[PDB]
Parts: C-alpha cells; sequence; structure tokens
C-alpha cells in the first residue's frame, strides 16, 4: 500500500541536466513528490528571429525529467497558473490506466490537480499533454518530457552483470510546424490561439518547418555544449513524443542502448545509430575514449543540419593514438 | 508431403475479429483451406463524405487474418469475379517462393486460383496483392490482410516460458492518396480505372491525405470500439503493408511485442509504442489491469488525430487506486 | 601496438561485389591498407535523362565496402584529385574520435591524406563525406559506403552457433534530391557548385526526387540483377547514410539479421522485412530454397517502383513442390 510508504520530495531541474538520484539503491520503495508549472510562452526558435507559440511544463522544452525507481509512486502536483490561457494535463506513458493519467489531470487556468501512480515498471517513458480534441497541438508546441523508471538494482547488461553512468543528459527532440505568410516569411502571432488554424494546416503536411533539441536552434552548442571527460560513462536519453528520430553520436558509439527504453530488455551493444520511435523515449550509454568536440545529433542529416536536430559534446582527456592516429597529414599528391 | 495430410477448412471472419484457433496445439501438420474474393469498390473513409476508389480481399480493409499453425500449409483458393474491372493476385510473405505466390495467383476478372505453400516460419506476415506494373496502387487502395502462424507450442517469453491471449483484433493501418481538384475538394472519380493517373501523383509525393484504422476514420470507435475486461490478455495485430506506424495503447502498454512479428525472436516487454516496418505486420500482447476507455493509436499523433490512425478500446472491470489515484482534484490554486 | 603488426595491401572491388576475405580466420590482428579516390562527376540516374551532380568514392555510389576484422586496424589513403572542384574528408562509424576521422582527413583538390583507425567493433558500419557545413549535400550526391568489421570467429546465431555466407553483396539506398525549374523538368547543371543552392532547398522539403539502389534507378536489374543458386546462403548488405529504409526480399525472407548492424548482438529470424536507419548499415542473411527471379526492395512500395528503390536477384535451381505448389492454375470461375 503506497499510503503506508515513506515520502520524498524532488526538487527538479531543467534540461540537459537531470536532477540527483541514485541508480542500483538499498532503500524500499517511496512515494516520489514532484510539483511541475505549466509556462505558455513566445519563443525565439532559431538564428534568424523566428518565433513559436510553445506551451512548456516548467517553462523548458523538454519538460525536465523526473526519475524514480521501479515499485515507487510517483505523485504529480500539476499547476496550470491564471496567467495561461489554455487547459492543460498529462499523460504519462509509464503509468497505468485513466489514459496515462490525462483524464484524472483535466486543469484549466487558475487550477492544480495531484495525480499519483504506480511506476511498476522500468525505463525512460515519455509523459505529455493531451487536452481532448488538442492533443497533437499541444505536443508539437512543446509539453512533453520524460519519467525515468530505474530498475532497483539499478541498469543491467544482457548478461545480467551490472552497467551504470556516470553523468546523464537529457534530450527533448521537437518536430515544430511554423507557419508561413505570402511571403514566404514565417509568421509570428499575437497570442497562442491565433497560431492555432495555421499551425494545424501545416502539421497536416507532416513537413516540419524545424527540428530541435531543447527549443532551438543550437540549444546544445557553444557555452550551452554538453561536456564529459575521456574515462565517464554518459547516460544520454533522448525523448520524441510525436516523430521518429534517429540519434548517433559522432565519433563516437552506442555502447549499451535501449533504443525502446525499457530496462527489462537487454540492451544492443556498438550502435553507430539508433531509433527513438514517436511517442517514446530511449537511452544510450557511452564511455569516452577520445577528447575533443563530438556531436549529438539526428542522422537524418537534413534533419540535423538544415532543420536543427544537432548538439556537441565538448570532451576532456587524453587523446589515445592506438585508437586513431594521422599517419599522414593533407599534403600534396605525390608526383 | 503434403498430399498425406489430413485437410481441413476454414471459414473467415471480418477485422476486427479472428477465426477460431487453438494456439498451443497437440495436432499435427494440416492442410488448411481457405477462400477469398477480390472486390473491387467504392468507399466512404471519412466523416466529410470523401471516397476511396478501394480494392479489397473480401470486402474489407485489411482482408481478414488467415490463422495456422508452424508445419501447416496454407490452401487458398482466390476468386477474381467478373463483376471486377482489374487483374489481381496474391504475395504472402509467410511464403517461399514465386513472389510469395504473386506468379501462381494471376487473375483475370472472371478467373480464380488455388495456391499452396508450406507455413515453415512462425509469425504475423502481411500478405498483399501485388499485379506487375500497378503493385504500390493496388495495395494503397486496400489490398492487404495478415496471415499469422503460430508455433506448434504457442507463443514464449525469452526465457522460453508460456504466452498466451484470451482474446484477438486484427488491425490494419491503410495511408491513402486521394487526389484534389483545383476547388481543393477531393476528388470522387466514376471507376476505379480514372482514379489512377491522379492518385499515382499524390503517392509521390510521400504524403498521405488520410491514414486510417480497418478503412475509415473512426473505424474503430463508438458502437465499433474494441473491447475487454480487466484481468483479459489481448493480443493485437498490426499490418501495415506501404508505410511504417508506431502503436501505442494510451493508458497501457505493450507488455510483450514482436514488433517486427516473428514469433521465435524473445519478445521486448514494458513497450509504450512499438514500431511496425512499412511491409510488415507485428503483434503485441497487453493484460488490462484498469477499465475505462482506452486508445490504440499510431503515435504520430498528427497521423493519429489529424489523419485518422487512432481506435478506441472499452474495457469492463473495476479500478485499482493501487496502480493509479487522483490524489486531488482539479482545484483553485491555494492563494 | 599497430606498429609491431604486419601489413595487407587490399584492392577495392566496385559494388554490388565486395573484395575477398575471410569470414572466421586463424590470422590475428594486421594493418589492413586500403586507398580510394574521390570523383565528382554528373550521372545520368533514371530512365528518362535526369543527371546528378555526383559525389563519390572511386566513382561509385555506394563507394566500395571494405572489410576487416575486429582488432585490426583500417588504415586508409584518401586522394581527393585536382580534377575536383570541392574539399572533402571521410567519417568512419566504425571509427573512435575526430569525428570518425573527418578531422584529420580534410582534403583539398590536389590533395590526400592517410587514416589509421582501430576497428575495434564488430559490425557493418556507414563511412561518409562530412565537410564542415557542407555535410548533407555531400552524402546525399553520394559520398557514402561501407565498411564491415567481422568478429575474429566469424559471425554467431543467439545461441553462438555458427553462421556464414556464401556469397556477398553491398547495397547502398540514395535519397536524391533532384531540383525542377518552372517547367516541371528535372534541371541539369554545368557544374557541381551551381546545382547547390537549388538542391539545397529541394533537401529542406524531406521528399526526395528519386531513391535509388547503386546510383540508378534499375542499377541492380537486368544484366546487372545480383545472382544466386538454391542452396546458396547470400550476405546483402544495405546502407542508407541519411533516411530510413526497410529492406525485403520478395519471395524470401531475412533468415539472419542484424537490422541495426552490429554483430556482437543476437540476429532476429525469418523477417519478413526489416529496418535500416538513416545513418547505418546493416546485414541480413538468407539462403535459397526455390530458382527464380526475386525482388529485393524498400517496402515502402512508392519509394521502391516509383521512386527506384528495387533490384532483382536472379536464383538458379530446382523448384520444390513442398514449398509452394500451384494446385489450380488461374481458370474460369465454375459455373
Ligand atoms: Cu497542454
Ligand atoms: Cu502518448
Ligand atoms: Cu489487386
Ligand atoms: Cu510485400
Ligand atoms: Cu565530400
Ligand atoms: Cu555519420
Ligand atoms: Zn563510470
Ligand atoms: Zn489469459
Ligand atoms: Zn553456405
Amino acid at each position: 500500500d503506497a499510503d503506508k510508504l515513506p515520502h520524498t520530495k524532488v526538487t527538479l531541474v531543467a534540461p540537459p541536466q537531470v536532477h540527483p538520484h541514485e541508480q542500483a539503491t538499498k532503500s524500499g520503495p517511496k512515494v516520489v513528490e514532484f510539483t511541475m508549472t505549466i509556462e505558455e510562452k513566445k519563443m525565439v526558435i532559431d538564428d534568424k528571429g523566428t518565433t513559436l507559440q510553445a506551451m512548456t511544463f516548467n517553462g523548458s522544452m523538454p519538460g525536465p525529467t523526473l526519475v524514480v525507481h521501479e515499485g515507487d509512486y510517483v505523485q504529480l502536483t500539476l499547476v496550470n497558473p491564471a496567467t495561461n490561457a489554455m487547459p492543460h494535463n498529462v499523460d504519462f506513458h509509464g503509468a497505468t490506466g485513466a489514459l496515462g493519467g490525462a483524464k484524472l489531470t483535466n486543469v484549466n487556468p487558475g487550477e492544480q490537480a495531484t495525480l499519483r501512480f504506480k511506476a511498476d515498471r522500468s525505463g525512460t517513458f515519455v509523459y505529455h499533454c493531451a487536452p481532448e480534441g488538442m492533443v497533437p497541438w499541444h505536443v508539437v508546441s512543446g509539453m512533453s518530457g520524460t519519467l525515468m523508471v530505474l530498475p532497483r538494482d539499478g541498469l543491467k547488461d544482457p548478461q545480467g552483470k551490472p552497467l551504470h553512468y556516470d553523468r546523464a543528459y537529457t534530450i527533448g527532440e521537437f518536430d515544430l510546424y511554423i507557419p508561413k505568410g505570402p511571403d514566404g516569411k514565417y509568421k509570428d502571432y499575437a497570442t497562442l490561439a491565433e497560431s492555432y488554424g495555421d499551425t494545424v494546416q501545416v502539421m497536416r503536411t507532416l513537413t516540419p518547418s524545424h527540428i530541435v533539441f531543447n527549443g532551438k536552434v543550437g540549444a546544445l552548442t557553444g557555452a550551452n555544449a554538453l561536456t564529459a571527460k575521456v574515462g565517464e560513462t554518459v547516460l544520454l536519453i533522448h525523448s520524441q513524443a510525436n516523430r521518429d528520430t534517429r540519434p548517433h553520436l559522432i565519433g563516437g558509439h552506442g555502447d549499451w542502448v535501449w533504443e525502446t527504453g525499457k530496462f527489462a530488455n537487454p540492451p544492443q551493444r556498438d550502435l553507430e545509430t539508433w531509433f527513438i520511435r514517436g511517442g517514446s523515449a530511449g537511452a544510450a550509454l557511452y564511455t569516452f575514449k577520445q577528447p575533443g568536440v563530438y556531436a549529438y545529433l539526428n542522422h537524418n542529416l537534413i534533419e540535423a543540419f538544415e532543420l536543427g536536430a544537432a548538439g556537441h559534446i565538448k570532451v576532456e582527456g587524453k587523446w589515445n593514438d592506438d585508437l586513431m592516429k594521422q599517419i599522414k597529414a593533407p599534403a600534396p599528391i605525390p608526383r
């Protein structure tokens, strides 16, 4: 019984970070309490000033990653401030019943609700808003994130041997559908409601105008590049609530990958590129062996480079000439 | 030898039902006899009266699911009535040789043929029409269904333990390519032949006008919703003969899933969303734990909600507060 | 240490063939030396004279398949002749560091470079050109191929039993983005540089004009069909550096398939259709049991039949009536 268990309260952190947590734990099941606040806002999504009338959990795309252990109970308070225009809710793919909790969390501006569910299956799971009659619009405008349910004894390889990560990052990939006017320029809308009709028309073409990691072209680059060191194992959580993607780490691999994102299944090893089904979250481990700047991208390279689905990982440490060596630098072809 | 074995005759049933069959069986191999009759017809495919010049096995999209056991022989009589305009045939992905049987089943209007093949591999397999020079048109117009070949000892989990379903449903998902006129309204064609040229032009854009379960937007909703009860394990067969899809059960999971649809492989567990490759059939088991109305959909939510790829499952039984509980109903945010 | 090991030199062969190699080997690790020369050229890609301003490794699409064993070192000399207009490089997905080697192989026309890397992971891996700021253009114009890294003890089934192929073919699938003029005819460009702007515009629509195996509609058909015999096991390597595809052998199966292309993972059996993620190479084994002409295709049938993603395999041997038999040839429906 959940009402017998101790409660803990978790403070969420903004992507691409994930809140502190244990992997393998000696602790027993708890009710883990979270709160998130919905924020509708206009966001700038590229280098040319294009805007999105966005909708977010906690002010970010994706929403923050919530981490519990299998057998824990997730207790979320969902707050929809009066400053918002739309009703919202939440559907946890990690949850059982009531359309993932959406039926029990319908909150108008000025309202909040509290949902509890048993996190009885291990894995990374999408959560998203799903208000009746406007589900795809709320999802594509930014309302999704990941629930990670770790097995109580941590991650395991196909032989049941232990696996771990030293650092975790969370990447949400967002296919955006920004309308254009007769002049061919992207439209800028005074309000969220006004963007609706034009946006549905673009959606129906199934062609995104932009595909971005974490809310903007280049969000995970420059000062905002992800970071690691040679010898460190990184977990890369990748969520795509609406559309397929194919993550790839340039100069790296997926050492151990759950592409369908469910930890009770054995992971695959040595992947060059993996596949995240639209409407799911997956997870890859990589241990860095070479220093330098990596790209982490959707390996539809048009989607990555033209449309925005690419980030960077800056890695410190010592170059290994055994793994790779420039034998002859670029030089004139011998006569 | 097939000519030594007893024969049985099976009466097919219309989707979403599947004809009565055993899973694990004590019976030995048989020649299992089926008949299907091709029907070309104009069908209404949405709520606004849009029509498709369709082509079907047995009058339905998808055609009926045929069920045999591994080692059985499938013996199909394929009938193309004189009331039809086009030649047709059948390609069983479950079969070996002669382009899946297409080369041996070329039937003009007024003709029939009988094909036998050994069902020597377990799984759900697409069958479809494939007449030379018009293969994609016949497939996208409705001519596909599933052959399920059950292992003789029934379904098994990754550890070789037994799995079963108490109820089976079959869902065919159809990417449709309906042309539009200068006025932007969908075209209605007097005949099947007349729809061809315009339809090929739409196909070549790779953008479906509609994506529907079982022949129509909302085919598996209302009076036609699928049904189950808490405690019942349902098999959901999903076929897509031309285009990728990503099935998801809202408020549920894929407890055991063969997404590539081949039962000799271990299934994955706890899936939120799985992946059916265009040109294949997959299979998922789910045991219901909560009552209420579920949605079963393609989790490209635009494809589901805007284009038609979504159905409903109405489930009876008792709510389980341990799995999910509304702690605080939606209420004013405390001052 | 690589500088302690013996060296061997390999002569590459044009697709769809793959250079002679051992599978399971008694040999120890070597530095395996390869050379490839970049050729930019205008190529005719369909039956109606449409041209592509193409870019190739060794004059072919795909580039040749390089085969080594796990633990070997790949040492590639990459030559960019002065007759070319563009800078190029190479990114091996099979390699670790320096963006797959791209950072160490930047060659202007008239230059060459030599890269060494440790092939420490088994599988089929994409290699492609990736010059900074023009990565997708170089890839979609033809600059990709496969590195196959065989395990030292050859291929294994899920139970660790030996698997092998008697013949290997390599298929690269290329989503092409050829621009059209106001008249709706495909544009023909005097130079590679001139094609750039228009091509980027087409790319951004995410809709290929053509999708071809090995450089042209019908490249693997007629005199150029692949060949086998009943009783022979064929390895089919399928690379797609930019876009998802779903290979299928009509009248056949994937007997053993690594769809994500990494041999340390167990293969799946009995596949009807498998999935190659954009930015990866996969591998399927099939042992022929029936003679005749097979099609090997992308089972988005529009992509196959309308856009060009289909080839043929002509197979010799004896028909097996146990696997498939025409019981009744097409005949008038009995009155
Ligand atoms: Cu919302
Ligand atoms: Cu969902
Ligand atoms: Cu037909
Ligand atoms: Cu087929
Ligand atoms: Cu290049
Ligand atoms: Cu790459
Ligand atoms: Zn570590
Ligand atoms: Zn049961
Ligand atoms: Zn052999």
